[PDB]
């Protein structure tokens, strides 16, 4: 349980919002505004109440203490100026006090310029907190990392709370992972089971069925006793795949699509998993498997989706992920999706409006699903615990 920004009266109060405004920038201009558009209702909620609003973010790859116009939040400020009637201005020196009026927006320069940021420095965190009455954490995508503007500030701020974006994220994750509606189906696709083993373990305890995809599925196929040829798999994780297979309901591709080489030119051949040649690499599941997964996902009441079931980057190996993506979309289930690869699939098949909740949390999304403690959330849970 966390305190919510939306439950507070911010009239004439100094509000420090940590947002994710790490947008792609080209020639001093924003090229993708998705993150700002998501953040805007949080900023405006505070502004409309006549609050003294400060918003800040990380951007790009700066070195602490080393300023760089390349990683300045100026392009974000300009965007905000065009999209807001309220006066907007960038402030570069603020660690020792900032002048903020009611109804105006101050953008505090890239926090990653500040020494002690990555290390969650106490002195820096205290300086952040002294700037505000209320600290608002609204960047779930950084909540998994203990940093001065994401974690430490919440230790010393008079009030520490969650913004609308963070709160909606926690609600969605809760709905899917805590007493789900039942036929909770999870999909874990990826190139390596090693990198997603904790994800697999955590979900295997929750899901009624756990669907494996991509290179993860390959290792599971090898675990079933099928030779995978030159397919991407991990021999040192066959035992983990075998362990999960024999103890959990985990669908494994019965048929598969193979290639001769790893290219966008390479042709696709549909074969059973019993007949993979030593020089054939699996790059997508077959038709029979895809239709099987589609049926399972149709009957689900809750779906968690993370990763592809094939190399959808190649048209010849896109069919499998298309069927799965559309099955989740057309399903009456509450569907949550997360992961860079997953979102690219969502955009590719044009089903964003069909998924109940789309997480942009990336690494933070995966770490929450793992059952790992996210520092920013833990902080907010602690402050909210009186
Ligand atoms: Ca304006
Ligand atoms: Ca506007
Ligand atoms: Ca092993």
């Amino acid at each position: 349980s966390v305190i919510k920004m939306t439950d507070l009266d911010l009239a004439g109060k100094r509000v420090f919002i940590r947002a994710d405004l790490n947008v792609p920038v080209k020639d001093g201009k924003v090229t993708s505004d998705a993150r700002i558009r998501a953040s805007l209702p949080t900023i405006e909620l505070a502004l409309k109440q006549g609050a003294k609003v400060m918003v800040t973010s990380h951007l790009g790859r700066p070195t602490e203490g080393e300023y760089n116009e390349e990683f300045s939040l100026l392009p974000v400020v300009n965007y905000l100026k065009d999209k807001l009637s309220n006066p907007v201005r960038l402030v570069k020196d603020y660690l020792d006090g900032v002048d903020v009026a009611e109804g105006e927006l101050v953008v505090l320069e890239n926090v990653r310029f500040n020494k002690g940021e990555k290390k969650d420095d106490e002195t820096l965190s205290k300086k952040y907190a002294a700037l505000c009455d209320v600290f608002v954490m609204d960047a779930f995508g950084t909540a998994h990392r203990a940093q001065a503007s994401t974690h430490g500030i919440g230790k010393f701020a008079d009030v520490a709370c969650a913004g609308p974006l963070l709160a909606a994220e926690l609600d969605a994750l809760g709905k899917a992972l805590k007493e789900p509606a039942r036929p909770m189906v999870a999909i874990v696709g990826g190139s390596k089971v090693s990198t997603k083993l904790t994800v697999l373990d955590s979900l295997s305890k929750i899901a009624d069925q756990l669907i494996v995809g991509g290179g993860i599925a390959n290792t599971f196929i090898a675990a079933q006793g099928h030779d995978v040829g030159k397919s991407l798999y991990e021999a040192d994780l066959v035992d983990e795949a075998k362990r999960l297979l024999t103890t959990c309901n985990i669908p494994v591709p019965s048929d598969v699509r193979v290639a001769t080489e790893f290219s966008e030119t390479a042709p696709a051949t549909l074969k059973s998993v019993n007949d993979v040649k030593a020089d054939e690499q699996i790059l997508d599941i077959g038709d029979a498997s895809a239709q099987e997964l589609a049926e399972i996902l149709k009957n689900a009441k809750t779906i968690l989706w993370n990763g592809p079931v094939g190399v959808f980057e190649f048209p010849n190996f896109r069919k499998g992920t298309e069927i799965v993506a559309n099955a989740i979309a057309d399903s009456e289930a509450f569907s949550i999706a997360g992961g860079g690869d997953t979102l690219a699939a969502i955009d590719l098949f044009g089903i964003a409006d069909k998924i109940s909740y789309i997480s942009t949390g990336g690494g933070a999304f995966l770490e929450f699903v793992e059952g790992k403690v996210l520092p920013a959330v833990a902080m907010l849970e602690e402050r909210a615990k009186k």
